[PDB]
């Protein structure tokens, strides 16, 4: 028995504005059309309009440096997003009703913000008139309430009440639960390194750490663990308690 061997949730610990968005607004990788119909791809990166699929894909071959052929990679997908995020706080420093406010928020709160930009748009986050003064004189739980007084509220529930969270604490605590993909994990007990792959079958190792490197912290309430390489951070999920201390234990033994 070299091998435990085994499903578990794995998901990136979300603490930026890429993590967030990522969770909120998608991140694909195909050249797909938005919802009026548009080429656009990452994170709602719009390429162009015409309908034309050379078209979008060249305008996305001008984008990246090379012949993407209407697909990008995700570290592709974050760059045009580091575009779209300076256009927006752009846009929004720009915006006389936006500008205040914006001044005024901590970095995390002003994450929510531009998340808010990213789904609405600028004008569409400027008619929460009432909301943004609130969030200018820090009055967080009041202007959580009326936020939550709106058709965005009502239409993406869920997307809505993480960016309110997010305003009334300034924490990234709405998104702990988020962002879990199911996939097969492997250690080796002989030379302690950790794989993964996107399933039980599926030869592509699609990650790897080295225990005996790393450190590793785990919590038996939530069944997570959580393994720092240093350069990598895995947060780990395990379905049941037997489940996760048979992990706990086999990755302690890097150490005894």
């Amino acid at each position: 028995g070299r091998y435990l061997q085994g499903y578990l949730l794995k998901k990136r610990r979300v603490d930026n504005i890429f993590e967030m968005l990522r969770i909120d607004e998608g991140l694909r990788l195909k050249i797909y059309k938005n919802t009026e119909g548009y080429y656009t791809i990452g994170i709602g990166h719009l390429l162009t309009k015409s309908p034309s699929l050379n078209a979008a894909k060249s305008e996305l071959d001008k984008a990246i440096g090379r012949n993407t052929n209407g697909v990008i990679t995700k570290d592709e997908a974050e760059k045009l997003f580091n575009q779209d995020v300076d256009a927006a706080v752009r846009g929004i420093l720009r915006n006389a009703k936006l500008k205040p406010v914006y001044d005024s928020l901590d970095a995390v709160r002003r994450a929510a913000l531009i998340n808010m930009v990213f789904q609405m748009g600028e004008t569409g986050v400027a008619g929460f008139t009432n909301s943004l003064r609130m969030l200018q004189q820090k009055r967080w739980d009041e202007a959580a309430v009326n936020l939550a007084k709106s058709r965005w509220y009502n239409q993406t529930p869920n997307r809505a009440k993480r960016v309110i969270t997010t305003f009334r604490t300034g924490t990234w605590d709405a998104y702990v639960d988020q962002g879990f993909k199911k996939r097969f994990f492997t250690l080796d007990f002989r030379y302690g390194t950790l794989s993964y792959y996107l399933n039980d079958h599926n030869q592509t190792c699609r990650g790897e750490i080295v225990i005996s490197l790393s450190s590793v912290s785990a919590n038996k309430k939530d069944k997570i663990i959580i393994i720092d390489s240093g350069m990598e951070v895995w947060v780990l999920k395990a379905t049941t308690k037997e489940n996760w201390q048979s992990w706990v234990d086999a990755l302690q033994t890097c150490f005894d």
